Parts: C-alpha cells; sequence; structure tokens
C-alpha cells in the first residue's frame, strides 16, 4: 500500500456529535489518543453509532487504520462493530467486521484492492458511542 493518507484533511461526518467530539477530529493528522487533547471524535450513547469519511473521489483502498481512544478505560466502546467501503453511489463495496481490539491502540484493516468512495466505521451495539482518534486510510501499492 502507498504511504500516503488519503484520509488526512477529507470530509467526515458521524451519526450525531458530543462532547465537542467533532467528526473532523478523525483525519487532522493527529492520532493522539486522548480525549482531553481534542483530537478524538465522539457521538451520543446511541445504537450503531457510525463515523465516516468522504474519499472525495473513487480510490482503489488497500488499508484502513484505525486509531482508538487511549484515555478513561473505554476503549472498549470500540468493539463489535464493521469496517465499510463504499462506491460513489453509497452502495458497499466491502465490509469486515472485528469483535475487539484486545486492548490494542490500533486496528489495520486491509481491503483487496477496492474501488471506493467512501470509507464508514460502524458500531453494532445499543447504547454506545464511537470514538475514534484517527483514521487513516492507503491507496494499494500499484
Ligand atoms: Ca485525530
Ligand atoms: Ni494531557
Amino acid at each position: 500500500v502507498e504511504t500516503e493518507n488519503i484520509a488526512r484533511g477529507k470530509q467526515a461526518s458521524q451519526s450525531s456529535t458530543a462532547y465537542g467530539g467533532a467528526a473532523t477530529r478523525a483525519v487532522d493528522g493527529n492520532v493522539d489518543s486522548d480525549y482531553g487533547h481534542h483530537s478524538v471524535t465522539h457521538t451520543n450513547f446511541e445504537d450503531n453509532a457510525w463515523w465516516q469519511v468522504d474519499l472525495g473521489k473513487t480510490e482503489n483502498v488497500g488499508k484502513v487504520k484505525l486509531y482508538n481512544r487511549g484515555d478513561g478505560n473505554v476503549a472498549n466502546r470500540l468493539s463489535n462493530f464493521d469496517v465499510v467501503l463504499l462506491n460513489e453511489a453509497k452502495q458497499e463495496v466491502a465490509r469486515q467486521h472485528f469483535d475487539s481490539l484486545n486492548g490494542k491502540a490500533e486496528l489495520e484493516v486491509f481491503f483487496t484492492a477496492k474501488d471506493a468512495r467512501y470509507v464508514k466505521v460502524e458500531l453494532k451495539t445499543k447504547n454506545t458511542p464511537l470514538s475514534l482518534a484517527e483514521v487513516e486510510v492507503f491507496r494499494s501499492a500499484t
């Protein structure tokens, strides 16, 4: 995969916003996982919380890297979730489910040369907020 993080500075959005946890914080080029350092997103405590980045055009995606929240003992909120790739028409082109990060600070997700415009993280869990320190997206190596 390429080394350029193509998610950086792109339009990001999420199911709702709480505690000032703006969606753009996951694409601000700062993986700092401490919520108090203002680089981690936060939705409402809600069902099926989600976060999305629009890559702005269709890209051949090979890797999505998630950086979890690290302060406050709430890392396990990022559990039982999908990482989803959508095309320009917003149809799913790939989807991977994950149980846990197992206390790891980050998760590398590898996709098999998928042409996608949107990258989405979807919690499948009830009444839980989605918080991401960063989401980085990399093109497949040519
Ligand atoms: Ca960040
Ligand atoms: Ni501090």
